[PDB]
Formats: C-alpha cells, structure tokens, sequence
C-alpha cells in the first residue's frame, strides 16, 4: 500500500527524497539515498519526479531506467531518470560520383565527401528577413530549434593529373544533363534506437533546390539504428542513392555549375521513426508495440526539458536534453530542479577530480557558452540575483527551465555558420604538429592531434633557398591534398604525391623543407577570378622546417 | 508462496544459489544442489539468475530449459540457463556456373566451390582509414562486430583439357555479357532454429560490387532451419540461384574478368529471421508465436552477452554467446557472475580429464585467445591484480562482462584475414600424411587427417633421378586437382588423372616418386605475369618419396 502515484515502480518519497539502487545476494534493492555507504559504493543518487511515468517523458518509465529492466540499446546515460532517452539521426554520405547522363569511363568524377551534423544559429545582424520575423512564432527560430540537417563538403582535391574545370573533365554543355549519385548511410546520435521504417531526408543543393529526396522503403529493413552506430554497420556496404528506381538524379548545366562552385550540398532528415521497443515485465521480453510510435512521445521531450549541445566527444555537435522544470506546469513542477552544473554531469558527463568540473580532462572553462534568445534571459536574470560575471563561478546555482537551449562547445577552434570544426588560432596548430616520428625526403610522419588535424584542409610543401625564395612544390590549391593516416593514429604526409612519384630534391641540403599547414576555414577550393590555380592567395601556417641534412 | 520475482518457475534461491533437476519416479524434480547424492549421478549445477525469465535474454524460460519443457529443436548446450539460444545462419554455395548470356553447350564453365562462415578482423597498422574512424561508434568496429558474412572460393583447377583463359574458354569479348548462376543451401550454426522466412543474403564481388540480392519467398516454405543442419536437407536437391525469375545475374566483361583474377565470391546474410516457436504449458504444445520474432528478442543477446569464437568441432568458426554480466546494469547484475572456465565448459564443451581444462582431446594451451580493442583492456586489468602473465593459468579466474568477445582458435594452423583454416607448418603436414596404406603405379591411398587435409590446396607428382632431377607430371598450377576421398575416410590420390589415363611410368625402378603437398596459404591461382603455368614458383611440402622398386 506504498504511497506511488505514478504507479512506476518508485514510492513517491524514494523518487523525490532521492533513491538509487543496489545488489545484495543477486536481487536488485531499490532504496533511499545515503550518504554514507551509497556514495562510497559509487552508485548515483537518482532523484525523479513521482507524478510522471517518465520524467523525461520519453517511453521509459523513471523505474524501467535505473532498475536497468528495459530495452538494452539504450543510451547509458539515458538510463537516469532525468537524461532523454529519444532517437536522433542524421545522414552521412562518404562520397559521391558525378557523371553526364546517359565508351565513358573517364568522363566520370568520383570524390569524397565530409559529413557533419550542423546546427545553423542566426546571422550577424543585417540579413534582410520579411516582415514576419519579430512576430509570435512567426519565423523567430530562435536561432536554432528541432530538426535535423546534416551537411557534406565535396572533396576539392585533384583525382586525375592536370584536370581543370570538372566541365572540360566530364564533357557537359549548356543541353546536357548530369546525373548525381552516392552512398551515404544512416547514423543514429542519440540515446534510443529505431527498429525499422528510417527516416525521410532530403537532398538539397544551395538554399531551396532540392535534388532529390532519400526515402528507402519501410519495414524493408530488420535492421536496428542503435545509438552511436551507423545504420549500415560500419563492416558492411553503405547504402547508394538512386543505383538499386527508375528515376534518378537530374541536374542541368546551371544547376552541376553551382555545385562546382561550392562542392557542397546539404541533407535534411524529417523526425518519423520507426514504432518503439518497450519492456514487458510479465516474461521480460522486449517488445515493438505497434502502439507507441516516437511521433507521438517525442514533441513532449521537446517541450518539457532543457537542450544542450555539447562536443566533447569530438568536435561533432552532440545533443542530449535534460528533465529541466516548467514553472507555469503544475505536473512539470513535480520534477526535480535542475542545475546547469548537475546537467553536464549527467547529460555528457563532466566530472569533479580535484574540486573542478571538467570533461575527460578539459575544464569547463574552456567552451563557450552560447544561448538562444529566450534562455539568454532566464539566465541573466538569474546571474542578476546571484550578483555575478561570471557563470563559471555560479554554474552550480543556474536553474534549467524547460525548453532552455544551450550550446556548449570548445572555446579552442574558431567555428562557422553551421558550428563546425573549422579551424583554430596558429598557436594551437602548431603544438600539435611539435612532435616528429620520422623524417624523409619520401613524406614526415608525424602524431598529429586527432581534434586538431579535423580542422586542417592540406598542407603545402615548399623549399626555401638559403636566401630567400619560396618555391613551393604543390603550388595548386587543388594539390593539397597529401596528409595521410596510419591506422597506427599517426599522420603520413609525403611529398611525393605531387612529385611525379619521386621523392624530395635537394641540390643543396642547407636549405629549408617548408610544410605549411592549412585550416578549413582558410583553404580554397575554386581559381581566383581569373585562373589563379597557384597557392598565392592562402593564409597557411608554419608547421615544419627542418635543413636539408636535417633530414636525410 | 514460495518466492520467485521471475515467475519463470524456479525459487528465488535455488536459481540463485544453485539447482538442477532429476527424475524421482518418473516426475521430473526441480531440487537445489547437492554436491554428494547429485555431482555423482552426473547432473549438472545449474546456477541462473532470479530477476529474469531467461537469464540469456533469448525467449526461453530459465525453467523452460532445465526442465526439458521447450522447443526439442533448442540445441543441446543452450538447453542451459546461461547458454544463448539464438539462431545463426549463413549461406553455402557449393557450386557456381558461368556461362555467356544467351548450339551453346561447351562455351559455359562449371566448378564447385568451397564455402565457410568467417569472422574478418582488423588489418595491420597502415589502412588509410577514414577520420571517422577513432569517433565513438563511429568505425570502431571493435575488429568484428554482429553479422553474417560468409566465402565462397572457385575451384581453381581445370574442368576441360588444355582450356586456358575462362575468356577463350567461354568466348567472350569486351562488348559481352556473362550470366552467373549457383546452387546454394542455407545453413544454421547457431543454437536455435528458424520456422520459416529465411534470411535476405545478398552476394557480392571484391569490396562493394554487389551482384545480386538472394531472398526466397517468405512463407513460401514451412521446413524447419534446425542448428547443425543445412536448410535444403543435404538429402534433398540444393536451391539454386536465379533458375527457378525474370532478370538473372548481369556481369560484364570487366567484371567477370575480376572473378577470374581472384576466383572468390562473398555473401552477407542479414538477421531478419522467422518468427519464434515457443511452448504452451496448457497442453503442452510448440506454437510458432506471430507475436515474437528475433529481431525483437535478439539485439538482447548481443547486449548482455560474452561472445565466444571458437573452433574445435572442426576448423569451421562456431560461435556461442553465455550469461554474462554488466555492472552498470543493476538487472544485468542478478545473472551468475562468469569465467572464462566455466565458459568453455558449457559453450563448447571443453571438460577436465585429469585436472586439465582440454577440448575432447586437445589442450586448453593448444589454441591462442585473441580479444577485442574493448575485451583486451577488461582482462588485462584482471591479470594485473591477480598478478599473473600467463592467462591459461588465471584462466578460472577470469570474470566475463557482457559485449566482451573473444576467439579461440586452433593455435597448430595458420590463419587468414577471415580467420579460417588455410594452412600449418611443414611439421604437422608431413605428420598428417605418415600414414600409407596402398602404394600403386596409378595413386596413393592415405589415412590423412581430416583437420590437416581441409588445409590443402592439392599435391604435385614428380619424379627425381637417380642423380637430381626435377622432372614433375602435372606441371600447371591448375593440375593441383588430383587428391580424392573415398566414403572410408581414406583420401585416394591419383597420378593417372594427369597422365594420359594411364599409369606412372618407371624407366628404371630406382627413382624418387616425389609427391608434395601445398597449402592452401601457398598454393596458386593464375598464371605470373608471363604466362608461366608451371609449378616453378610455389612453396609445396614433402609429403611422399618412395623408391620404384618400393611400389610396384
Ligand atoms: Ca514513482
Ligand atoms: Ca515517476
Ligand atoms: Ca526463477
Ligand atoms: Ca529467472
């Protein structure tokens, strides 16, 4: 007759008081929290709300959680009470292949591609928006809000020798038609996986021309899109567009011209999973109940929860949404308040070692702290009746409101439009290229940083005459293309690459091998105004210069 | 009233502190351990866990198994409480044929093939892989991961008499297309069997060149994939691909030019399997629930589970996966805590004779334990506080955590890329062939051992003069096909299948009949960059050499 409105398994007092979970023999003991011989076990103390079957409102009851009796695809640290336990997936295309549309085999060209979940914010402050911009609702996105929108970049360097223009290459003109085609595969980021139909994403190139939209058959795959793993298991073939139909990708002149011009396009994914797969205490089985579908359970995690996007893990932009509280929702009130510092705890995983909350080594000082419109106040005014600058300081007392938006990221790399990796200050590059492994007039070996080298575009090898001249080697913008990778984690770049295949010259070894490096944000992928196919125009950075008897 | 949360049927404590069933009268007792009265009449210690209906996640009640009140199909070692009884099935092609796509009746060429499930690993340390490879999930394939993928390779030997070139063989010329077509059998090697939809196999050539996408009607039969059996009974007519249809199996010249240049196929099974047959205690019946199939009640298995490759009952990698345990899963924690022992004991079956954990023979020292990125660290953190090197002698004293894999292996043999038998050292070779039992003009007849011949490619018949010639009879890579096998279990060579028909020929019995051996490792495929169709370039072993005085 225990006091559980709920109904979830988790006595009223226990869910709001605190409560956690043990073994004794081999049975599972769900009891209060205490200090003393709980937090030394390192068990967690998980304080929920007792007037909802999931306080995160996802298919997941607060005790089908912690007691750990629920699907075990699961997200882990969706397994607490207050972290949502919602799918989230995007498309990524590894590489794409252009050809005129039906003796062609070299009229075809095949590069690779680089794909990133985005997250879009707003302008800078001059774009000019219609009318219905500062209206209720009315196109105020605040910045960035539900969906997902991945985005590819095409690789700009060079597949053949002098090609030039992929036009001339290819062989299209003003009546022609070209064909698009790729494979790309699903990958989930989320916390909880889908079971069958996947979703609907759309191609599109430039701001609203869509080339096509992706839609693979539903229920025609068994398959599971289990979090942190992609669709077509990384071991097995990725998924290709149009190539398994009856109409494919059409692009005219003007339209493959653009994509030229940018040698990217952009992928957009609806929200329509598959059926949930929920628990069934009666013989433990998980199930897939036709009746639950996450369109139906999923809006509520958006409306009665905090977002915070976080990119810790790497430098990709990860999302996780925590049980904050709703002030004007009475139910919504029955949750436990939430604190930004508890937050990224849970929802990521920082951690106190030495009295400072840091990630996996990196401070909490170290990302930038970005929120949207609405949430930019519900936190001033609360730093305003703390009497503080600085949030670092009264992180711990900031308190996360439903439908509160955060966007976490390392103050290290500069970032873009989309809030990608794009490239850090000068002084970071180089620290991660100060280490040397092998020296050679074939190519450096180098242990570059992995979160480093994710901001670099190529680099740029040159010799400087013990006077004064910049001879450079792979002098088009095209040819920086030689940084290579062991599956050893160390870097291998060689100069041979766009040498004729034949290693280093040095008439005089007194003078000085110089690599540059270039980031993202500088590189270049299309000739200037006029021809300009050289390396003049770049802002690269310093990364070696070792003498010619310096090296071998 | 007595306790069981489960309400699988066993008591709380006997399912925590040990159990096992035996037959009174002729009832069937369900009674807790007894290490005297019960380690004598051979019983077993049935340890499972009190908090789920099947300890293994599969859909099979703890009770369901020990009591004997299950589906018969259920593979005996899985019968157990801590033993998956899941399904696992591949595809086997035992012979291809290819021929011109439509007085045709020589221009098509048929071999056998020889097919085996494989378990593809890592490469060595310089694969150019792809940034999104040290992300989280993100490629870290862990080494091999979940999923079907089986190998087919095309007997190399010769079918005609001087043929030479598939090409000149068949006739065809760049502007031509080739139709393929097989006769596979579906095959389960798991512990569980399949009552109807049978798996979408879909067969490749080389790294992603798919040529086509096996998947036989649904429902359209009720025979039963029982485990160790082969789907269309070995007893019955074997399936054949694209024979029985509307578009066949396209190939162009470039492509089949590829399957001469390796004579090897792929083919990747998905998981998607029948629905499940469960019992009915009521009248105790096997119903096939439409309301249960695997790719619900499986995904499970693989969550909580140890897996374990293994290859003893032949050189075929089986697998199995036990009950083992998660510590940040509180349920996950109810199950039997597990060892690498044990684990062998009840997976496989490997016992201990006197005192020595050995395999039906074979010694637990004689095969090699390699884990995964993951498994490795788990176990190595064991042998640091158990301060030990050798893991063989911690062996029961290893704690099994679920997701952890590991593959036990035939340490004599050497081993490939997929991991399958391809050949030992000179040593166990000529050890195996020792045996004679029938030396003749026209063939040898040997007793050699099964495990030893499956790693050989074929032998090569010459003969050494009295002063040191090399004079060898089938001379060509492709007349390697000589070693027979008659239904005794004696393999029958034959010099006379490359000899005009006819028997050896002794111009002075004081010669050296010398008759190699070449692995499979070893052994070629194509002629060299020339034309060279000798037996020049290979490493073939010493198997016979008798004097012709000391035949016949
Ligand atoms: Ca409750
Ligand atoms: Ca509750
Ligand atoms: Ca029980
Ligand atoms: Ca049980």
């Amino acid at each position: 007759t225990v006091p559980d409105r709920d109904n979830d398994g988790i006595p009223d007092s226990l869910e709001v008081e605190g409560y956690t979970v043990d073994v004794k023999n081999k049975r599972t003991f769900l009891s209060p929290w205490i200090s003393n011989i709980h937090e030394k076990k390192g068990l967690t103390k998980y304080k929920s709300s007792p007037e909802k079957w999931s306080t995160a409102s996802d298919p997941y009851s607060d005790f089908e959680k912690v007691t750990g009796r629920i699907d075990k695809n699961v997200s882990p640290e969706a397994r607490h009470p207050l972290v949502a336990a919602y799918p989230i997936v995007h498309v990524d295309m590894e590489n794409i292949i252009l050809s005129k549309n039906e003796d062609s085999q070299t009229r075809t060209i095949s590069k690779n591609t680089s794909t990133s979940r985005t997250h879009t914010s707003e302008v800078h402050g001059n774009a000019e928006v219609h009318a219905s911009f500062f209206d209720i609702g009315g196109s105020v996105s605040a910045g960035f809000s539900n969906s997902n929108s991945s985005t590819v970049a095409i690789d700009h360097s060079l597949s053949l020798a002098g090609e030039r223009t992929w036009a001339e290459t290819m062989g299209l003109n003003t009546a022609d038609t070209a064909r698009l085609n790729a494979n790309i595969r699903y990958v989930n980021t989320g916390t909880a996986p889908i079971y069958n139909v996947l979703p609907t994403t759309s191609l599109v190139l430039g701001k609203n021309q869509t080339l096509a939209t992706i839609k693979a058959k539903e229920n025609q795959l068994s398959q599971i899109l289990a979090p942190n793993n992609y669709y077509p298991s990384k071991n097995l073939a990725p998924i290709a567009l149009n190539a398994q139909s009856s109409t494919p990708i059409t692009m005219n002149y003007n339209q493959f011209l653009e994509l030229e011009k940018t040698k990217q396009l952009r992928l957009d994914t609806d929200q329509v999973y598959g059926n949930i797969a929920t628990y069934n205490f009666e013989n433990g089985r998980v199930r897939v109940d036709t009746g639950s579908n996450w369109s139906e359970v999923l809006p509520q995690i958006q409306e009665t929860t905090a977002r915070i996007i976080f990119n810790g893990k790497d430098l990709n932009l990860v999302e996780r949404r925590i049980a904050a509280v709703n002030p004007s929702d009475p139910l919504e009130t029955t949750k436990p308040d939430m604190t930004l510092k508890e937050a990224l705890k849970i929802a990521f995983g920082f951690n106190e070692p030495n009295g400072n909350l840091q990630y996996q080594g990196k401070d909490i000082t170290e990302f930038d702290f970005n929120f949207d419109q609405q949430t930019s106040q519900n936190i001033k005014n609360q730093l305003a009746e703390l009497n503080a600058t600085n949030i670092y300081t009264v992180l711990d007392k900031i308190k996360l409101n439903a439908k509160m938006n955060i966007l976490i990221r390392d103050k290290r790399f500069h970032y873009d439009r989309n809030n990608i990796a794009v490239g850090a200050d000068e002084s970071v590059v180089k620290e991660a290229h100060r280490e040397v492994i092998n020296s050679s007039t074939e190519g450096l070996l180098l242990n570059i940083d992995k979160d480093i080298r994710k901001i670099l575009s190529g680099y740029i090898v040159e010799i400087e005459d013990t006077e004064g001249l910049k001879e450079v080697i792979n002098d088009r913008y095209d040819m920086l293309n030689i940084s290579s990778l062991r599956q050893d984690g160390k870097t291998f770049i060689d100069f041979k690459k766009y040498n004729d295949k034949l290693p280093l010259y040095i008439s005089n070894p007194n003078y000085k091998v110089n690599v540059y490096a270039v980031t993202k944000e500088n590189t270049i992928i299309n000739p200037s105004e006029n021809g300009d196919t050289s390396t003049n125009g770049i802002k690269k950075i310093l990364i070696f210069s070792k003498k010619g008897y310096e090296i071998g």
